[PDB]
């Protein structure tokens, strides 16, 4: 409030004080000023830099005011107020402190005043408009030039909105969609639209993907995961693919620039040149059509590591306002690399906390969202690095150098968070996870782990979920189904039934293994006490074989990827049912179009949540590429011709078990079937064969009311015939079989199928079912329903 | 000379009678006077009256006219005849003969003449008596004087006369068709129970005009011959009397036992019912040839030559036995019947004035009804020696006859009697000259002819009849046994003899290995051994008698006490089975289980080379409630129940129809040659590996067209369902067709009203998956057919 001596110039006032709350610039409810607040321990100085988009292109500075230290800062936060704001400027930072490569006596500080550096909770952020456009070309590193390369160009963060209205939401909420109801279509906001036959006003766009939005709603998916769609730099490695006429994109986006800022070349606004805060409304726009439809949106977050890289990569962020706290640090200096990228985010220290949870609440508020999946979560349970506060000479007014640095360290120098926990060390009760788990303004937004991480932690069945309020990514039921469905010999067939009933084996297991360090100690506390909507299960994702690619490749293909290239998962557990690759042998393909119907009758006929993979519900191919995270192309794009095409019927398949899982309630489970929900059968009723050389699981699984489905998989190489069991009064009604040519494939009423067609189709088998003999053919898959017996069934049609 | 007065006055109706001449026998019109020559053989006749009637006059039993023949004026040889002219056109006649009766004089065994009656020419061209099925004959006081006629089920009947010059039937140019015979397929039919039942709904029920109605329904079916049970004049109340415990009577419904062979039954014609001249059934008759022709179906006459309606010595003399019953019928020395037919007589089949009356016979229906085949009941008794007897010899001045040793039989030294020509009566011969004439006849030379080859004396010529170079098919009983077991399930030779049967029976046919102890096949049958195809083969399933198709899968044992007889009649081993219940049920799976089991039963049949016979009614599943021998009842039981088959309520007649034409557009199910190993292949569950043993349940072929395509078959008769491994046939896959596991219309897979070009390509793509694998999943008691064709991987692209 009140003036801190700053003069006023063309574009503002006189500037104040101001407040340190909030973080980041918000409006004065006083005073009509931005109130700047940034937080910075380990500063000296700090600026406020202003640009006009003009400016920002040149790599200048249109305005800078200095921060007095004694009244624009109050603790570690600097603050200051600035009235009468020209509201189409855009702001930053000028950090001025100690740095580690300049003194070693103080590891981990790496302040550079010749960066400006970006506020973490700008709400929107400029810097370079189009996808792939490169930033401009100027003489970056000489006296007074901004941005570090044209790869790497100055960005800057918008002001909030002073005049104009907020979005109309129209009474839009979170849908709240119980877990357990949710089939979950996982997609990248550009590959939805930017092939050419996608046919939409704004190609891979948010804008785009609204205008297509009809089609996952026709497909009978309720939840859409976003891949990142937090700020990244898709030109961060740009390059020249070697041997090859490509360039090396980060196409999906797992290494974010700002967490609290859509991605501004998502929106074809901003790529059409209005101001950054477009893209914040054109997310909104994306939410708000999405729950129109019936469709929850769960984010992809990456909070385990940032797009700073470790110390060879550019200082955008938090690296120039405190690397100390920001980032997960060795005595020296060193980034520990739990994430595998070249740093990993110190995310349990309080701010950094604070941070994390600030962002959760920012989307969810903000922008309606209603859930995140976060990636690496294995590293949010990891104990962080403390460094005491920076000692000050009252007589010098001078920095002390401390011993180690002021690394808070063991008596043997090991690094530790302050209250003796190791840095590193995986926590029973992390306190993020806690926050996260326990805010109110969180307390309906789904959670979901990927409970790993690159170091070899790997917390699955365990994850700390604070009273069941997190699923995991199953990675347990990806490699079981796929192995025993390619027919394998093994365990595979028990762990297959364990598989259908939501994975208990892992959420409600209290035996863990000898060996398992996390499961016996840290993560004993978590073993039970959840049902299996924990358990979200997939065959298939962005990473990794797709399901047509799965079924086509006993290798992976990765050579766009470039010579030298050792990218991607090596143990596929792969088959491709004959011949590598495309091939004009029938057997093959006959093969290949039932295993895929194999592998989703499989996720979808489970209980806990399927995930589909964007482009596996008509057959997406990446020609055997297992790990196409740098292709800006078709390999990432979903198909638009090819499903219009659909050659042998198998989106239609899809699109009914999709429908037919959504409609039967016992698949949709919050607590474990027992023994009186499934039983399990073979060749011969309530003979499951369980042995080494299996190849068949079948069950039958009760509806409540008398009625009830049989489902069988037969992985075997020979035909069989199955005897049924019988329940009395009832006959088995066929509806899935995998074995025939579409659409009889899939006997649901549709437009190729009239309800007679389908009353013809089951009473041409009515013989067969009434003897409760059903025979299937190798590799392939049945659901039958049961029915109240009929007799008349057997005469004429 | 024939037109010389022979004595005999005028009368009101004729004037004075002639000479006439012995040929032809019978009622013939003399062309040029346009009077009627009346000629009739016998050789032990001493006296002989032509007898004419008013029908008025024959209903009430007595004679119109009567005309003693002149002995040695109106009787050449052992033919007598005269020849009236003017004769009035609505008068009858018969013949009045006398001589010497075993009872009352026992020198002369089986003489048998009795003046009391009036008796039928064998040569007659239609008969008068009763002219409505089942209308008893007058109440008269018979026995007593004066009256004519037996009982009232054998009221006096009369001959008509010829037809007047200028007026025969218009043909329009018909023909016999001459059909092959391997490309036939069979319907064997009853005249009264095609059209009887009330759902019939034509103009004539029970009638030759009455099936001209229906025969469009027989063209549609895919059948191209008809046989007809006996034809001939019969008596249907022959035994009328009440069944015991019943409200119906007993009639002869089936008709063998024959009156008159020249004659149509007349109360099959509607005309006769009506009251026109006994003529019209003739007439009416030649329609329904004409009809049938037209239409493509060959008509083929049962005829039953091995006995007659005379009975024993107790039965009625109505024709034969009153002319010359030494001649026609076959006796012991002391006049006694031999019986090899089980009736009560037997012909004297071999005989020559018997031979060439049923050669003349054969003639007849040829020539003035095109009829195109004839099937022999009983035939073995066609090969049979006969009774011979010394002619009569008279004092030459006394006049009187003079008794001869052993009454004049021509015996043995033991007493035994013989044909005249030292073979003992009854001996089955080689070479039957009957049946040698029948074979050889140019105007029956392009006639099908087909033996019931045995006899009621436990004579089996099966496999061995004498055909004369492949002149004669036979009724193939075997095929019905081994069909019956195979595909009921049943442990033995069934597998290996049933392969066989599919074959057209070569190991009956085309061998000759006979059997140790069969000693026909050792000795008159060894030179019948081979030379035939599999065309000799008349297989059947079922027949008029024994069990319906629909009752075989439905009874263990006959039902027969609804014949009176305390169920003693009827055949013992049906080698049936219920399905897993004794006549109607209600539970599903044995409901189940006879659809299909008629359906593989029915394949069976059309599925094999040799000629197939269907039953009238097993089309639809007609059942007689497990009455494996309905010979006696007038009822729905014997009638065609178009009811019944416009129900249709399982498909099956849909799925018969569509068999039969398959069978008749398949050429390699019709053959003249047997098959060898590259017209056909042995298959089990794996390709080229067939069970032959006891215990098998699956026979399965391949069958060439010779165009590079095929079939594949099986039958799965086990209890236990199967999966089939096909064989592979480079470049093609096996197509479904038939499949009777699939409830109708999916059990045949053909294009008609009910199946559309679509639906049968999209039924064929469903199972393409399993096809290309070459791998078929079977039922248990199935059946399935397969078609090769060319290789499509289009196929398990989305349908449409």
């Amino acid at each position: 409030c009140e003036p801190s001596g700053q003069p006023a110039s063309t574009a503002y006032g006189p500037a104040l004080t101001g407040r340190p709350a909030p973080l980041g610039a918000s409006i004065d409810a006083d005073t009509g000023a931005i109130n700047f607040s940034v937080f910075s321990s380990s500063a000296e100085s700090v600026s406020l830099v202003l640009f006009t988009e003009a400016d920002l292109n040149a790599g200048r500075a249109t305005f800078e005011i200095p921060l007095d230290p004694y009244v624009n800062r109050t603790g570690d936060v600097w603050h200051i107020m600035l009235p009468d704001l020209r509201d189409d400027l855009l702001y930053g930072y000028r950090v001025e402190g100690v740095h580690q490569e300049e003194d070693k006596d103080y590891p981990g500080m790496r302040h550079d005043k010749r960066r400006v550096v970006l506020d973490p909770y700008a709400v929107a952020v400029l810097n370079r408009r189009r996808w792939g456009q490169m930033g401009p070309n100027l003489p970056y590193g000489e006296e007074g030039v901004l941005g570090v390369m044209p790869t790497w160009p100055q960005a800057a963060a918008a002001l909030p909105a002073a005049r104009g209205s907020a979005f109309d939401w129209e009474g839009d909420t979170p849908l709240n969609l119980p877990m357990e109801s949710l089939v979950i279509y996982e997609a990248h906001v550009r590959g939805f639209t930017a092939h050419a036959s996608s046919g939409v006003a704004a190609p891979g766009t948010y804008a785009g993907m609204v205008e297509r939005l009809d089609y996952l709603k026709s497909l009978g998916v309720n939840a859409i995961e976003l891949l990142p769609v937090f700020e990244f730099n898709e030109l961060e490695y740009y390059s020249q693919i070697p041997g090859s006429d490509q360039y090396r994109f980060n196409f999906w986006g797992y290494s974010t620039v700002n967490y609290f800022s859509p991605m501004g070349r998502f929106s074809a606004a901003v790529g059409q040149g209005a101001p950054a805060r477009a893209s914040c409304d054109e997310f909104k726009q994306l939410v708000k059509e999405c729950h129109r439809r019936g469709i929850e949106v769960i984010l992809d977050v990456v909070f385990n590591h940032t797009a700073e890289g470790n110390e060879r990569g550019p200082t955008i962020s938090f690296r120039g306002l405190d690397n100390r706290v920001y980032y997960m640090l060795a005595p020296g200096g060193e980034y520990y690399n739990y994430s595998g990228c070249g740093n990993t985010l110190n995310c349990n220290q309080p701010v950094v906390r604070q941070f994390i949870l600030d962002c959760l609440k920012h989307w969810v508020t903000e922008y309606h969202v209603d859930g995140f999946r976060f990636d690496l979560a294995s590293i949010l349970t990891r104990a962080h690095s403390a460094w005491h506060p920076q000692q000050y000479d009252q007589e010098t007014g001078q920095r002390v150098a401390m011993s180690s640095g002021g690394a808070i360290v063991t008596a043997e120098g090991i690094m530790t968070d302050g209250a003796g926990v190791p840095t590193g060390y995986p926590l029973a009760d992390p306190p993020l996870v806690e926050s996260i788990s326990e805010d109110p303004v969180l307390r309906n937004t789904k959670m979901i782990a990927e409970a790993w991480d690159c170091d070899g932690l790997n917390q699955v069945g365990a994850f700390p979920h604070y009273g069941g309020r997190w699923s995991e990514w199953n990675g347990k039921f990806r490699d079981v189904v796929r192995n025993f469905i390619k027919g394998t010999d093994g365990p595979w067939a028990g762990d297959f039934a364990s598989a259908i009933c939501g994975s208990p084996n892992i959420y409600a297991n209290n035996t863990p293994h000898e060996t398992d360090w996390w499961a016996n100690n840290g993560g004993r506390q978590w073993k039970g006490g959840r049902g299996p909507h924990a358990s979200i299960n997939f065959v298939a994702a962005h990473d990794g074989f797709t399901l047509a690619d799965m079924v086509a490749y006993n290798n992976k293909h990765n050579e766009a990827n470039g010579e030298n290239n050792r990218d991607g998962e090596q143990h596929n557990n792969s088959w491709n049912c004959g011949e590598e690759g495309p091939t004009t042998k029938w057997e093959v393909n006959r093969l290949r179009q039932r295993q895929m119907r194999n592998l989703t009758g499989a996720l979808l006929l489970s209980c806990g949540v399927p995930m589909i993979n964007m482009g596996d519900e008509y057959g997406h191919s990446k020609n055997g590429n297992n790990n196409t995270y740098c292709h800006d192309s078709e390999l990432n794009y979903l198909r638009w011709d090819q499903l219009a095409e659909d050659p042998h019927g198998f989106n239609r398949f899809v699109r009914l078990l999709i429908h037919f899982r959504r409609a039967t309630p016992a698949l949709q489970r919050t607590t474990f079937v027992n023994d009186k929900d499934i039983q399990w059968h073979g060749e011969l009723p309530n003979t499951p064969d369980w042995t080494d050389t299996s190849r068949l699981v079948a069950f039958t699984l009760h509806d409540g009311k008398g009625g009830g489905l049989y489902v069988a998989f037969n992985t075997s190489h020979l035909p069989k015939l199955l005897q049924l069991p019988k329940w009395g009064g009832r006959v088995w009604q066929p509806l899935v079989d995998t074995s025939k040519v579409a659409p009889y494939d899939f006997l649901a009423v549709d437009g190729v199928l009239s309800a007679e067609d389908v009353a013809a189709a089951r009473r041409q088998m009515a013989m067969w079912t009434a003897d409760h003999t059903y025979p299937v053919l190798p590799w392939s898959c049945i659901v039958l329903q049961s029915a109240p017996e009929d007799p008349a069934a057997t005469s004429m049609i």
